[PDB]
């Protein structure tokens, strides 16, 4: 069961079999073996490709909003890695996937986030759209993605979901990173407007250690190999 | 069951159940309501929306898959829309899902593909990657996306899965678009070295008519509308 870690801010408690099979399965990648600046980059693909973690997921969240009253009506995924568990768990539950986009990225009439400024050393905050009109006036929608880290796509959604007069079930996460204290912020951020918003994780990368760490030790080379120079590694 | 349209290119055959349900539930949008300028851009969120189509699209894949001999061992999907059919594929066959993205989107070491120079009124190519060993010699993958249009993205996966020593059981796609003629290029660029990859579609774009199409008729708005605009249409 979720056990409450802060104010609205649920953990899956470590002794289920979808934890524990969350922290063996894990990969996180320094700097030099990833595309982002973050000490540990927790990589999806260790997920996505780890048929029995996959599969854990998917039984769990379906059991979890098949049990749940009122049912969620829609599930709203995050570009790109929200993609990636919604549309398993909405095919169950027989509701819509709704897909959280980028403008350029999203077709019909759209309806635009509004992120906040960004703070010094910034990193700028992304403006996320949904279709007008995906989801209406009384549906109940569950956010989902992979990571929830700084929490900035995760009010894209709270803003687009109260923007269509709908309400947030939740919004749930494989993994957490409760030191960017996401949750926290978004709880408090203009006087508790969104204190009610119940936060879901998986996993807390506190439970990921050197053992989960997939870079290659005593490697030297290039991160990125192109096809042809792997290719002159065997014979063809 | 596929037919054949043109050498190794098959076609559902639109009597299937799946085929009807894909007419029917597909919406395109023009240009001014479109993120892309293309006569008609299919729109992959009216397929996840609709429950019965995608429950549809899973049961038939994986029954192909699960009926197939030899077995597939691993689904190669493609960012970001290969990303909302993939996995709950995968997750049924018990069998790994692939991400094949940009460089500064995935993790790991790389293998990056080799994409060939556009040609006059061009539209550059993308350069995509998989993680160097997500796939090994002797994988049978198979890799999916939405639409065949252009096939550039199509032709990424298969250098990246020639290059890991791999074989291509077939590149499936939701709708194909047989007059941008992806397969029949594929199919004889460089003397004919991918003549034996094949290509399924379950819909055709040329079964996509007016009915279809997703344009709000009369409207003279903007394509994008701000979270706080819409807030204003409704009592809150």
């Amino acid at each position: 069961p979720f056990k409450e870690v802060s104010p609205n801010s649920f953990l899956l408690d470590d002794s289920h079999a979808l934890s524990q099979l969350l922290k063996k399965s894990y990969r996180w990648y320094s700097p030099v073996f990833s595309p982002r600046n973050v000490p540990r980059f927790a990589d999806v693909s260790s997920i996505t490709e780890s048929p029995e973690t996959l599969k854990a997921i998917r039984d769990f969240l379906v059991q979890r909003y098949r049990a749940m009253s009122p049912a969620p009506t829609h599930i709203l995924g995050f570009d790109a890695r929200g993609f990636l568990f919604g549309p398993m768990i909405a095919v169950e539950l027989e509701i819509p996937f709704v897909l959280m986009r980028k403008a350029d990225k999203n077709a019909g009439l759209l309806i635009r986030s509004e992120p906040y400024e960004k703070e010094y050393k910034e990193a700028a905050p992304e403006v996320m759209t949904i279709r007008y009109g995906s989801i209406g006036k009384g549906s109940r929608v569950v956010l989902i993605d992979d990571v929830l880290a700084t929490g900035g796509t995760a009010l894209s959604g709270l803003q687009l979901v109260e923007a269509s007069d709908a309400v947030v079930v939740e919004m749930v996460s494989i993994l957490s990173i409760p030191f960017l204290k996401a949750a926290e912020k978004i709880h408090s951020t203009a006087n508790s407007r969104y204190k009610d918003i119940k936060f879901i994780s998986l996993l807390s990368d506190d439970a990921l250690t050197e053992e989960n760490c997939g870079d290659s030790k005593n490697y030297t080379g290039p991160r990125v190999l192109s096809c042809g120079d792997v290719l002159a590694e065997h014979p063809h």
